[PDB]
């Protein structure tokens, strides 16, 4: 399955893995001639694992800030009290 988001409800925050994939996507698309989405995906997935626990460190912390901003929006959305 896929993890997306509806219209009303806010979109889910990216993951240290994605943030990097979206930042590295530009290169791949600039290095490979009209690379198919499927191709870029296969590359990213690998590039991620390749990285070290020290390389993702600065990539995971960034996602932490995106979660603090999401939760807030997620709460208001629902009518708890």
């Amino acid at each position: 399955g896929s993890s997306g988001s509806s219209g009303n409800a806010p979109k889910r925050p990216p993951s240290g893995f994605f943030l990097f994939c979206s930042e590295f996507r530009p290169k791949i698309k600039s290095t490979n001639p009209g690379i198919s989405i499927g191709d870029v995906a296969k590359k990213l997935g690998e590039m991620w694992n390749n990285l070290n626990d020290s390389e993702k460190q600065p990539y995971i912390t960034k996602a932490a800030k995106l979660k603090e901003k999401y939760e807030k929006d997620v709460a208001d959305y629902k009518s708890k009290g």
